[PDB]
C-alpha cells in the first residue's frame, strides 16, 4: 500500500536436481506465488522469462516468482540481474523492492559422479520435462543435453559478480532418497522453515506437516 516488497526466487541447478518439483509443491501451498517454467516457453517466444517474470509482478496481488530455469552458468545468473534491472521501470513504481533468493540446488561437497548418478538416473527412471529431452527417444540425445548443462555449471560464489547481488541464498540437500523421505520435499521443508526464519512476512502462516506433504505427494504424481 505504500512499500511493498517482491521476491524471484533463482535456482543454480542442472537438469533432474528437482526444480520442478520443488518449485510445484511450492505452489501448491502458496497459491497466489507464481510459477514461470522456462520448460513452457517457446524459444521463439516474444516474452520471455524475464519478461514474464516482471509482469508477474505488477499487481499488489503478485509477491513471489519462482524462476524456474537451471541457471547452471554465471552467465546465466547475470542475464536475471541485468534484464531484470534493465527493465523493471517499465513495470514497478519506485516504492517497490526487489529481492532476489538463490535457492542452490547442488551443495559444494558434491562430486560431479555423484551429482551424475543422481540426477541422470531420476530422470531416466521418472522422466523429465525439459523441453529439448521430455521426449525420452534417442537416450542418448537425453545423457548428451544433461552432460552440457553439467559442463557449464559453475557453483555460486556470493563474493564476486554476478551472484554478490543475491540478497539471500538457500542451501539445498541432494542426496539419495533416504527412510522414505525424498530428497525434494526435505527441501521444501528447508526452503520453507528459511523463510520463516529470514523472511518472516512472506509466509504469513507455517503450513501443517501434513498439508506439506500432501502437496508435495500432488507434485511427485504429476505425469504429464
Ligand atoms: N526419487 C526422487 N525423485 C525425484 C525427487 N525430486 C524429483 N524427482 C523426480 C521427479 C522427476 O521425474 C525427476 C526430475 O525432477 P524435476 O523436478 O523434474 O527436476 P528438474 O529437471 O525440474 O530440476 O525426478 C526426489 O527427491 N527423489
Amino acid at each position: 500500500l505504500s512499500t511493498t516488497t517482491k521476491y524471484i526466487f533463482v535456482p543454480i541447478a542442472t537438469i533432474g536436481c528437482g526444480k520442478t518439483t520443488v518449485f510445484n509443491t511450492l505452489n501448491n501451498l502458496f497459491p497466489q506465488w507464481t510459477h514461470i517454467q522456462n520448460n513452457n516457453i517457446s524459444k521463439k517466444a516474444k516474452l520471455k522469462i524475464c519478461d514474464l517474470t516482471l509482469l508477474a509482478l505488477e499487481d499488489d496481488d503478485q509477491s513471489v516468482v519462482l524462476f524456474d530455469r537451471n541457471n547452471s552458468a554465471s552467465r546465466e545468473r547475470r542475464q536475471i540481474f541485468t534484464t531484470i534491472d534493465q527493465k523493471r521501470d517499465e513495470h514497478l513504481d519506485d516504492t517497490v523492492d526487489l529481492k532476489y533468493i538463490a535457492i542452490n540446488f547442488i551443495p559444494e561437497d558434491l562430486s560431479e559422479e555423484e551429482l551424475w548418478d543422481i540426477t541422470y538416473n531420476r530422470v531416466i527412471q521418472r522422466g523429465d520435462n525439459h523441453q529439448s529431452i521430455k521426449s525420452q527417444l534417442d537416450e542418448n540425445l537425453v545423457e548428451s543435453v544433461m552432460k552440457g548443462f553439467i559442463q557449464r555449471y559453475q557453483p555460486i560464489n556470493t563474493s564476486r559478480s554476478p551472484d554478490d547481488q543475491f540478497d539471500h541464498v538457500i542451501h539445498l540437500k541432494l542426496s539419495k532418497d533416504e527412510n522414505s523421505l525424498k530428497s525434494s520435499l526435505e527441501n521444501v521443508r528447508i526452503i520453507i522453515d528459511d523463510l520463516v526464519q529470514n523472511f518472516p512476512d512472506l509466509i504469513k502462516e507455517k503450513p501443517a506437516d501434513e498439508l506439506i506433504n500432501e502437496c508435495f505427494q500432488k507434485a511427485l504424481d504429476y505425469k504429464p
